[PDB]
């Protein structure tokens, strides 16, 4: 086990090293504790839900998934949020996606109040017989369109209800699979069908204090490779023109595309972002978030340009090849330590150096900061917030495996 | 030498092949007539211009030389087209800088365009100048640099309005800035707020859409400016939609594997119009001559299938000084035209019906068969009907122009 | 329906057009006849096979007779003489078999069918969809019991391939593809590739006559659930093929974004024996779309034709599309490959080479662009008709008839 | 200025943190000492050389200036390293061309290397010359051009052999050719057969391996040569293995998303050795200064984990003239060293055992935790132990060198 004295000793030296270059480590940690991550429930049960890799101990019930999310949050320092999918409804009533009621989410409101977290929401527009040739809201079939418009409206009603009960705004994220496997003839009509359907879904006004909608594009998915109706361009344009949030998932863009570039091109025009951190490995593979170039650039671009107050950070990944609870903790800690490293830069001075075109100083300093003692500040943050330091939280995972997961 | 009676015979056979699948070749050729390509002047003289005086022989050095070279290229491109100018192609014996240009400095090109029977489009020149400070112009943090380039931007609109009034054809005034960073920036926000404010100042003075409208061209990366581009595609799509201006899509300026033909149908539920710059990137923004490849085929079929040509200006953008510079224009223009024509020769209404009814088998079979239908016989007919050489034959014209003009310079 | 005399007339015109630029259309069609495509059996039944019991289209093959019938139908619409690729799991026997107990006689069904059909056979060992796939690893597993099982399958694939080649009197290319790799970032990249090297050497050790069979080795950049590391890389297998005097398999879907596999041929053939070129359309990943006439296919085919590599390159199809008529999928991909080969053959290649050696890049650009709108379709139509296959749209009639007669009824038919 | 006591206090805590997970920080630093980086001379003078006479002040213009600049950079990079020369950095009062260079023309650099205490690597110069014809050299279809560049190739080996004999350290002699086509070629075979025959002629005359060995460097594409590269990565890996020579991997010269760290373990079952050129591509072969990024982290940890450093020569390759050219070297060298050191500070024996047991949970958790272990405290200790400044402090040295030397030029 890491000795708390060691953490304290390493921190006092780190505090001094950072002070010498005009950085306040105490202030950086206070900033980090204001950034909640929206932890996605569906990693816990391989997005099975309750309505309808192979590591042991998958959650099978609401109680099991709630316990698994409690365990993960207990190993993530600070206070965070949980994302639900519509299919995580908890009810003994026969429901379909077009007959869900707000009170079907009472279980999760009760849990969130006990846990002390806000909730965000996702409509479930997939894994259903009413998905016709990979299309839902923007299907050429009006029966199919009408079904999914009913689900869209219900997702807003559920979100409003949760937000009213919790006293925290529910971000209601819309993702559709809609597109073509092979090359389409008509690219225009599907996107005009989507525009009309979305305008219908958001028509009935709901209190902004309770919920606001975000819209998530994708470049391509398995079996839908050639055309995505809801493109990044379509949804940025839609978000700006309908005054809604735009969702950027770090896994859903071109090879070499840097999603951290988008923020400063959006915010002159738009309201807010839902930034979904996810690791693509050569496709939309939904690998666990790790400290890599993409995460470092996402977190430092939000910190440096002061966009955190208008940017919701959510996790999105599946990994069933590893301990599903560990997966949440790896991804959240990676995101947090990347935010903290960005906060531990002399940003005001670096901005002035850059304004004066001192590219020599900018390169030298940004490179030196990558080997400054940011880990000592992160360890101090973990310890101050009653979470295990470094390798130590593996003990907690092993105990949870023995006591809970391996007994299922 | 192709025999005209052979071209006519092969056309009548192709007309019948296409009629049998519900395609009217006569109508397709009338549709192609209505698509003018904006031919870029700067391929003729390696963007030297006249304002501030590969290695194939016969580069244009004077206005008369460049005007003659563009006349020769247009004589080998069937139908009616347009020419793009850069501000540095001003023709004047007065001492000018980019911030002191006057509309009359372009009288030479208005007179030439009237003679040639073509419209003109325009480009402000925001590069190759001492007032480019650390690769930044309009959105420089230096207010002296900003104010210089804002004066040029305002003057570009004044010139474009004047040309548009004189020609009675709308001048599309394309804005491209190099502005960005070689290496990783700290502040991505402030440069884009500087750009927003400066662009708003440039477009402030009211001018009639009838004479000119501005288009805004983004870039992912350029040589020596690799890490950050102030004017991103997202920034300019947002700006064009917000300010009711045109958005410029250059086929060479996007990510590896990015299909710019995807953008049109995501723009037109929101925006006014496009300036589509066809250009061949080879693994970077290399500005190769446009050829009939996946990208050009997808750009052209996406515009005709979805009926966007009436709101899309098509311009050429490439440099190739390793080949006959006049030939480069004709290859690019003909590649674009035959690609448009192939898209127009599809049974688009029936294919749309089959796709709406989820018959993806028929869509795949038919779209593949159409690639080996006799579209060439229709293209040859279009060339001959518009008094241009067929197939290989226009190399004779290039060789003669080399002998008579280019090789004597 | 096209009129045969219309096709013949359009051909005579195209023949004259090409003759005027020094191209012999008669000779081009004779060259195309000499390129057999190895049509993959597994598109017919979504790689189910018969050993262990995206797309939805009716009429999936469920039995050897049904698959054989489906391949016969597809081949009847593909002009000329071709080959069929088998997978080990397409063994036909009443005897209870595993991948390490298959016998050459288990492929007598396919030998008899190939002889009747007038096609050669290529072979693929099946190193996937099996309980003995341990953490996505087979031949190069760190578990010696798993390694040994898959080495037994590897040796059996060669014995089967040798037997088939002897019976058919046509060399069987025996293609090796392994899924082996990691989902996430590995610590040790060296040891898995040393385990692979040793296991492959053990599989090929016992000599078999080259006239009957030779092995080819297929690399991959990444697969679903195995994204971060592939034990059998393209570099590993090109090195292995050259050093062990075996063929190298290039699958057009298995490389980096923007990677042009047509670049590889001329860097391989100064050193290596032969290629198995697997034409496949990737759409943003290894999606195994039906082959279409696109930049990649045009470049693969013209690079093989221009540089005279067809005599040392076996061309196979590899794609999976169950969202469309599975029989039509074969015909689209086969015809796209053939018409792309034929367009390449209809170029004045000797003169274009001379112009290029003289650095006449102007003539090269103009002529290569003009050739894309020469009447290559009229030569393709003539080739289709001469080889008793339908012209252009006409083969959709044959597919609709096969749907009525076979595919739309098949699910309700008793399996036997 | 960082206090040595701060470095020592942080190191003692880090040493304990690492000891607790079975990692020996003292041993890791001894391992880093055995990895010399081959610092490229041509960053110092923007590849001008002396043979054929960004815009940051103080460019080196003479041998003494460039030698001084390399001494300054090496004085700020901890440990012992090497310097790479290009043929155009010949130092002589004699009239030379690339085909008349003599080994004694490098006596200047042998003497400098001995007094500096470094080994030398070598590069033939196959660019920026009238005898580069249509971007081709050794593999030109013109036998006059081929023969000129074959003579330079043979001379590069004679020079490398002579330097190796004098220094008693093997000179790695790296071959890079620009040879290729701007646009799509008809014949891909014949250029590569011309290259094969020409390279074989260059290496024909036996020279002692104790003095020199050749390495062969491929490229995917270069500016003005985008469509085809005669010397491909496949060609040269095949050539190196076949002719028992070294293969050069430049991290900037591959496809988008290509991970060159994948190549090592596919090469070493077959080949003799590598020359790894660390370089940062930004969307093309842009030759940015090496920084601590995914590519550098993967390159360094792949060499360390699989024990390939003793068969892999690590060289720098970048040119950035927009910043202090001496600082560029130090940023790139320190980035490479701290990335090697982080990889050396992992419990690799135990992680390999975990991975063999398919414990992917433990592998993910530990590899992520190690990214925020105190590797900087070990790096700082390495800097201090080897008499170089810690962290930001070496900017003081650069500012002093600017004042005293560079800005006086
Ligand atoms: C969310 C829901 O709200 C009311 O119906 C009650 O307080 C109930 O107990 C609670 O679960
Ligand atoms: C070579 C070719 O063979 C068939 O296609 C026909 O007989 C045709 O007339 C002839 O040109
Ligand atoms: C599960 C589903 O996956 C989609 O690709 C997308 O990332 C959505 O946000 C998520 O709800
Ligand atoms: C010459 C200049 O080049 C730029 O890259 C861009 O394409 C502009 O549109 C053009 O005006
Ligand atoms: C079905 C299997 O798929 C692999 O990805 C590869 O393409 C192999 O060649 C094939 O046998
Ligand atoms: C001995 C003979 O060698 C060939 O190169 C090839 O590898 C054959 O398969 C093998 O049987
Ligand atoms: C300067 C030259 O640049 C090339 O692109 C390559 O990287 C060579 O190694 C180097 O010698
Ligand atoms: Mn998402
Ligand atoms: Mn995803
Ligand atoms: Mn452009
Ligand atoms: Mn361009
Ligand atoms: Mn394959
Ligand atoms: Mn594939
Ligand atoms: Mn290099
Ligand atoms: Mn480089």
């Amino acid at each position: 086990m890491v000795k708390p004295e060691e953490v304290d000793k390493a921190y006092e030296v780190a505090k001094q090293r950072y002070a010498e270059i005009g950085v306040d480590t105490d202030a950086a940690m206070k900033e980090l504790e204001k950034v909640p991550l929206s932890v996605h429930c569906w990693q816990g049960d391989d997005i099975h839900g309750f309505l309808f890799g192979n590591y042991p101990g998958i959650a099978r019930t609401p109680d099991e998934l709630a316990g698994d999310m409690h365990e993960a949050l207990s190993l993530i320092p600070g206070k965070h949020r949980v994302q639900l999918h519509a299919i995580y409804a908890v009810t003994d009533k026969k429901r379909d996606l077009d007959t869900l009621e707000p009170e079907d989410f009472d279980y999760w409101i009760d849990w969130a109040k006990q846990e002390g977290v806000g909730l965000d929401f996702n409509g479930t527009f997939f894994s259903h017989p009413m998905v016709k040739d990979n299309m839902t809201v923007s299907s050429p079939d009006p029966k199919v369109r009408d079904f999914w418009i009913r689900h869209g409206k219900i997702s807003r009603e559920i979100s409003n209800y949760i937000g009213e009960k919790l006293g925290s705004q529910v971000v209601n994220n819309f993702w559709l699979p809609d597109g073509f496997k092979d090359n389409p003839i008509d690219k225009k009509t599907p996107r005009l069908r989507l525009l009309k359907a979305l305008d219908e879904i958001i028509k009935d006004p709901l209190p902004e204090k309770n919920t606001i909608e975000s819209f998530e594009g994708k470049l391509f998915g398995t079996g839908i490779e050639s055309y995505t109706t809801g493109s990044h361009e379509f949804y940025q344009n839609y978000a700006i023109s309908r005054n809604k949030l735009w969702t950027i998932d770090a896994g859903h863009f071109h090879p070499t595309e840097d999603v951290s570039d988008k923020f400063s091109a959006f915010f002159p025009f738009g309201k807010g972002l839902f930034m979904h951190v996810s690791r693509p490995v050569r496709w939309d593979s939904d690998h666990v978030v790790i400290m890599d170039d993409a995460l470092i650039r996402i977190t430092r671009s939000l910190v440096r340009d002061g966009y955190l107050d208008r940017t919701h950070i959510g996790l999105d990944f599946f990994d069933a090849t590893i301990n599903r609870v560990a997966a949440w903790v790896v991804g959240a800690r990676a995101t947090q330590k990347s935010l903290l490293q960005a906060m531990l830069a002399p940003i005001d001075q670096l901005k002035k150096d850059e304004l004066n075109a001192d590219f020599t100083t900018r390169l030298i300093e940004t490179e030196e900061l990558k080997s400054f003692p940011f880990g000592a500040v992160w360890d101090k943050f973990c310890q101050d917030h009653n979470t295990p330091v470094g390798f130590d939280w593996m003990n907690n995972i092993h105990q949870y495996e023995k006591d809970v997961q391996f007994k299922r």
